[PDB]
């Protein structure tokens, strides 16, 4: 109903007018949970050529050890890299949905589970064709995802993929001078 | 409504899959012509210090007289000018609501007026609390704006806010390259 358009226009709004980006963006998390159920969320961004992922914004709710506690590391070769061209929601369980877990290839993936997570959703961030970063959802309880669901979820993300690559393009432009 | 929702969902979604910045405003622009009834549209850039305005987008059903084709103009002194801290979508007859109106200083109105036009829509496009610039309707009919007619052109201004945002980052960014 309207409660997404809401949703889309209070973010709108959120975008055009808050200043800095880790207010925005926790002021943003925090009112997708009128919609979403989830317990940590996190913005990650991708670059593609240096297989790599940084944690661009976080509201967790768990503390992870510190050598998994590195703003950008490799993902060669890991389950993410396979989801470099999703254009729909993916809803996971860590320990069925994911070939790579165990402590092996996913050291991640096996300390979330050890945490007592249980699942973790990927909302793709689109610019320009590109996929440029993923919303991410983490959960002790399996959440219960219609198509619907995930179909609002996409929507939202449109927006947030427009926040943050306003602010990656303010990053480009600060280290080119 | 589900038409709006999915007015915005399709404006999010194009702006992150089209690479090409003018099909980008085309296509979004005949997007809204679904849920807006107006004549023509476009989008303008704003240069408060320098006191101009630059023509960024257009998608006009009518020519405009050489003299008023420019791409850049001032600004300055005009009823444009006292837009620039707006929040929320200005509504207006030309021939009623604004006090530029027939004097020298607003020779395109004046013409829009002789072109047939009679409402005009101003949305300020907003990036972190500054107005960069304006998307504009002109209509010949004067028809009523709801408060929700307004919200949703707001939230939706606000992606475009930002979609024109990037373009002119990008074009800085080509040219310090």
């Amino acid at each position: 109903s309207n409660a997404a358009l809401k949703l889309m226009q209070y973010i709108g709004d959120a975008i055009g007018t808050i200043r800095d980006p880790q207010e925005l963006f926790r002021t943003v998390t925090d009112k997708l949970r009128l919609l979403f159920a989830f317990d940590s969320a996190v913005i990650i961004t991708i670059d593609r050529e240096r297989r790599e992922a940084s944690v661009f914004f976080e509201m967790l709710r768990f503390e992870l050890p510190e050598q998994l506690r590195h703003q950008t590391r490799s993902i060669a070769g890991t389950w993410l890299e396979g989801h470099l061209d999703d254009r729909t929601v993916t809803v996971a369980s860590i320990a069925r949905d994911i070939p790579s877990f165990g402590a092996d290839g996913a050291p991640l993936l096996w300390t979330l589970h050890e945490l007592g997570m249980r699942q973790i959703v990927l909302s793709p961030l689109r610019s320009g064709g590109r996929v440029i970063g993923f919303l991410s959802f983490v959960s002790a309880e399996e959440k219960l995802w219609s198509d619907g669901d995930k179909s609002l979820l996409s929507g939202v993300s449109s927006s947030i993929a427009i926040a943050v690559s306003n602010a990656l393009a303010y990053e480009e432009l600060r280290q080119r001078e």
